[PDB]
């Protein structure tokens, strides 16, 4: 009458291992009777790890996903659905952040893939005490943001209004996703069919092109955007929240705000990290894996979790910020009022494919195509046509799928 089963998840270094085998006993000591066993898998070898599982009938019952590969995931029919329905069942759809399930909705909009359990979110970091030496009062729309970017512009000495990803990279797609979904533009329809040639997203990418003449030129990625940002060459910076642990090392929490795309409505990028349940399953590995997500969804568990790293990840519990562990951790008090404002922005969050309470797989062919940042690469360092790539853009996708 002992059941046994499998986590995945992607912490290979041992001080997490750690705190998910403190979490696993803790688990055991409250369920005698099921064994949890750790599977920490490098994220570079996830997929592999995936495919080759799954082909011999060993995919462990609990797996660590990202939303987006969560869909990968579904479109195999690997989740169990109901398992992970029950779980959001147990604790409430109200005990999450709003904004935060609707990421994770399937493609039929009737369930969902997976039990979110933080995420990390971009929008526009700054340094305040810059915007006071210059006379500004924080942007609150494109006009402002695009008159703050030109008023602190200096190429002769090499200094730049804002540090912008321009390169043929999933970055660029996540930043400018920012703007185009701010203006109400998103590559897919309620109908999930690709609308990427459209007036509001002809808008956005206009935009996109007056803002970054006020950034570094050339292809900009990850650490040309962050190393920009972190040695002052720009006091404004598109980027995760990742960038949170390097102010914390760096410089100094107090002088950096954050700030979110705005026009029509406000919209950040998001990324979210759940438990996930998979399907073909005995019936006493799902139930024993469906306690084990539930566990992981009350406060003091989940509040572990989510510190594992502090700062980068955000709650998407409502009951984490309740707990000793997060208001007692070092990270969390030196940050101020910023992980309460960022926690504010999860409403907020937009992402390409998900449209209204359905997020369309074909999103990850899109991306998985690099159609979307090429384009912008092309109409902001290549300098190419903007109406005739958006153009060719939405004929690439339209013989993609
Ligand atoms: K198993
Ligand atoms: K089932």
């Amino acid at each position: 009458t002992n059941v046994s089963i499998e986590f995945m998840h992607s912490s290979v270094e041992q001080e997490r291992q750690a705190v998910i085998s403190k979490l696993i006993a803790r688990f055991e000591k409250e369920n005698p009777g099921i064994t949890v066993k750790q599977v920490p898998v490098e994220e570079d070898a996830y997929n592999t790890k995936v495919i080759t599982l799954s082909r011999s009938g060993s995919l462990p019952e609990v797996i660590e996903t990202s939303h987006d590969y969560a869909k990968v995931m579904d479109k195999e029919q690997l989740i169990d659905r109901k398992a992970v329905a029950t779980v959001i069942s147990n604790v409430g759809e109200g005990a999450f952040y709003d904004g935060v399930l609707r990421i994770v909705r399937t493609e039929d909009g009737s369930a969902w893939t997976g039990v979110p359990v933080s995420a990390w979110i971009g929008g526009i970091w700054y340094r305040k005490d810059v915007l006071a030496k210059a006379g500004l009062e924080e942007p609150k729309n494109w006009q402002q943001l695009l008159d703050v970017a030109q008023k602190l512009n200096d190429p002769a000495n090499k200094k730049y209004g804002i540090a912008l990803p321009t390169a043929e990279s999933v970055l660029t797609e996540q930043s400018f996703s920012q703007f185009a979904l701010s203006n109400q533009a998103n590559v897919f329809n309620a109908e999930g069919k690709i609308t990427l040639d459209t007036p509001e997203m002809m808008q956005a990418l206009t935009y996109y092109r007056d803002l970054t003449a006020n950034t570094m030129p050339g292809s900009n990625d990850i650490m040309e955007v962050k190393d920009a940002f972190m040695n002052g060459t720009a006091p404004m910076a598109i980027y995760s929240t990742y960038i949170l642990p390097a102010v914390i090392k760096e410089g100094d929490p107090k002088n950096v705000g954050f700030v979110v795309p705005t026009e029509k409505n406000s919209a950040v990028y998001g990324m979210l990290t759940s438990l996930t349940i998979t399907a073909g399953q005995k019936t006493e590995e799902t139930e024993a894996a469906e306690k084990f997500v539930t566990f992981m969804e009350q406060a003091d568990n989940i509040a572990d979790w989510v510190m594992m790293s502090p700062g980068a990840a955000l709650p998407v519990n409502k009951a984490v910020v309740t707990t000793a562990t997060w208001k007692d951790n070092d990270v969390i008090k030196a940050l101020g009022e910023l992980p309460n404002q960022l926690i504010g922005e999860l409403p907020n969050i937009q992402v390409f494919g998900a449209v209204g309470d359905k997020n369309f797989t074909r999103m990850g062919d899109v991306t998985g195509s690099g159609v979307v940042s090429s384009m912008v690469h092309n109409v902001t360092v290549g300098k190419a046509d903007l109406s005739t790539t958006l153009q060719a853009s939405q004929k690439k996708l339209d013989e993609l799928i």
